[PDB]
């Protein structure tokens, strides 16, 4: 109607498109960010000037919001734009019927090298990572399960489990690796890398392709035991104060144009088909951006692990704070 | 020749800027930023991991790093373009003849409010910042002159003070201020506004534009006891490994259609006088990003403080350290 609320990560809105849309609507949406969900959710559970109409919570995070009511059905119908969507991503149990989110944007995490400093060939595993020849040398991304993640792989035990045992195996881990870890970064995990602080460790992606168009020789070498893929969705919070705008928004966002103007940009994959047909041949044809099916099968898709989440979620603190 | 190693700051050259330089010259260009001219310094007095060929020091560090031999004299003659800078930012005594350095990019640091959260006619003083009405919620910059700066010019004498006794008293003060900071950041302070965790604070104009461009409403207001005024210059360190490819760099990003394509992207102003004619008008009427010539009055540009810079560096570390 009047203003709007955006909730959203980092470095999936650059400068212009909310001002296109608001040229369009005439809706002028108020723009705020933050670097996690676990930010982002407990935000929600107690801030205004965080965000009200429309937030970008990972897949994962859907059904919990969900079955907490902090998110509502959206009407499909007023999304003229849904038809763009690959059904590759519309068949999800957290999300059965695509009720309470849109597939927004994706991507995952491997490992960032700089090409100029460390031959990527050196590193071919998740576990190079723990290499004392690291020692006070990786970024990693501040994500609890994205972290969790990794050694749990390195393990054996992986992704998503819900047996606290083989968790409390990939904590143990991590403390092994704490030494090594010089940074972690949420925000724009190619920034260290750039700033010569660091030169190999995590990264999302999409940030390795801004910073290599930017020029650092950045690497994105896939990991031997996995890549971690993850999906970020569009939705409306329970009582958001503009329901009707939040649904324009979501549908701007859904126009294929709009959403390839931004991947060319951002680098982080598309959701959306008819899009990803017209995406420039450059972008395309990136295998760190858009990986073939033959990684993406041995890499694992971050997934909601239940009352499990009290677990990742309270080994990650101690491991922040202790070291 | 092959390869150039450029080190400049974070938010400065936007991605698609240097693999065009790379398209036209076929110099192929690292990149490398900082966030102080501090670290710059350290660095080039140990980093090959640094960066060597072209770097981009502050006005006041331009005579310090002089006569330490750490960067060499320019060809004037190789930089056809020179003749676009404004005569007016070419006349500075840290360089009487610009033998050592060449204007690359201009600008200031004010004041920032969420116009959204706070109310801009609220602040009106690097004074108002002092108000613990305002505890554990500024953003200062992580910058020793700009954070002194703003001191000093609070309690009178001011900027670039070379007489310790002032310099103490600024720092005093500076502990007075402490309890309200909420984050240091010199990476770009727009950030921790978007991200809600700051509603105010000292910020860089070039931020907070493309912040408003972004979505966030970031207003910048004119300090009344000033307004640090800076500019950034580039410079060929004493023995980089391609001095002529660096001379091409340098006059590419003296070329105004260069110039202005940036200009407009990062918002800081620049000293070229030649695009700044070519300047898209909201951009060049913006009041914030090309401060009138009152507001540059009663403002202050930051000098080479010679060998009292120890004092500034030293103490503001101290005060980092302390809180």
């Amino acid at each position: 109607n009047n203003t709007l609320y955006f909730y959203n990560w980092t470095e999936y809105v650059p400068p212009g498109l909310l001002e296109q849309f608001t040229k369009e609507t005439g809706i002028k949406v108020i723009y705020s960010t933050y670097e996690s969900n676990e930010t982002m959710y407990a935000k929600l559970k107690t801030y205004k000037d965080g965000a009200y109409d429309l937030v970008v919570p990972s897949t994962y995070y859907v059904d919990k919001m969900r079955k907490e009511g902090m998110i509502q059905k959206i009407d499909k119908s007023k999304l003229t734009n849904f038809s763009n969507l690959d059904p590759d991503m519309l068949n999800k149990p957290f999300d059965p019927n695509n009720d309470y989110s849109i597939p927004y944007i994706w991507g995952a995490t491997a490992i960032g090298v700089n090409g100029d400093a460390v031959d990527p060939k050196s590193v071919t595993s998740w576990a190079d990572l723990w290499k004392p020849e690291y020692k006070g040398s990786l970024l990693l991304t501040d994500d609890a399960r994205e972290v969790f993640q990794m050694a749990l792989r390195k393990l054996g035990y992986s992704g998503n489990t819900t047996d606290p045992k083989e968790i409390e195996a990939a904590y143990n881990e991590l403390k092994k690796l704490m030494p090594n870890v010089a940074a972690f970064n949420s925000d724009n995990p190619a920034n260290p890398y750039m700033e010569g602080e660091v030169n190999l460790g995590m990264i999302w992606n999409g940030s390795a392709f801004v910073a290599r168009q930017a020029g650092t020789p950045i690497d994105v070498v896939w990991p031997k035991e996995g890549g971690i893929f993850w999906m970020d969705s569009l939705a409306i919070p329970a009582n958001a104060k503009n329901k009707e705008g939040a649904l324009k928004l979501i549908n701007f966002l859904l126009r294929p144009d709009v959403a390839k103007q931004v991947a060319e940009t951002i680098g982080y994959p598309t959701p959306n088909l008819a899009a990803r047909k017209l995406l420039s041949p450059e972008v395309a044809n990136d295998k760190t951006l858009y990986p073939d099916a033959e990684t993406i099968k041995n890499g694992e898709w971050q997934n909601d692990v239940g009352a499990a989440s009290s677990i990742y979620e309270e080994y990650y603190q101690k491991l922040k704070a202790g070291r």
